[PDB]
């Protein structure tokens, strides 16, 4: 048995896994359930390039894919973000999903193996 | 009385930044308060982080003279990394220690400043 390779990491009020293995989307969305922490939600440019200085040089999933029933872009909780301005004026073309890297976010295929970055809101100073 | 606060995390660890000025025994009562211990710093990279994110001032950390045996003390009558840099700097051996973003000084305990409490995580927050 097993799980992969990921280490934590927090920011401000909020925390973050990065799991360090290449799955799928889904899979990145399937691992964060796991430890609770759910797939990345990024709220503004300010965390954005937080993470993007952060991450070893790579490409990770975050919580934001393409709804195929709506049509639509969606955050994995529902939520508007403050990027959602910038991330439409971005005109994301693929059916796909959307991952980070130090130098930007871009839509790709979910299938597509890359690394996954879970995070979570804390709601208290951690005792 | 209390007064401005706010915490941040980093890494494994978060902080509390108090600011309202108070003398560093204030400081290390008002850590406690919130079951927070007055910062101890562990090493070289921690204290060139805290002085890039803490708003321009002073601030008191767990680092005061033991006139009782005679040394520079932490917190928690630990070691720290940054010890051999701290005995490097020629403090005077009388008072408490209080960080800037230039530095960290040794003066007197009494002098109001603002507090930095820290606390390392153990585990991922639930």
């Amino acid at each position: 048995t097993g799980r992969g390779v990921k280490y934590w990491f927090c920011y401000s009020t909020k925390c973050y896994y990065f799991i360090m293995n290449k799955t799928t989307w889904s899979g990145c969305k399937a691992n964060c359930q796991h430890y609770g922490v759910p797939i990345l939600k990024i709220e503004d440019e300010d965390e954005l390039k937080f993470l993007q200085r952060h991450v070893i040089p790579g490409n990770y999933w975050i919580g934001l894919s393409y709804d195929k029933k709506k049509k639509e872009w969606a955050w994995i909780d529902n939520g508007p973000s403050k990027l959602d301005m910038k991330i439409k004026k971005m005109n994301f073309k693929s059916r796909g999903c959307v991952f980070l890297s130090k130098a930007r976010i871009e839509d790709i295929d979910c299938n597509i193996p890359y690394y996954c970055i879970c995070g979570k809101k804390l709601d208290k100073f951690p005792d």
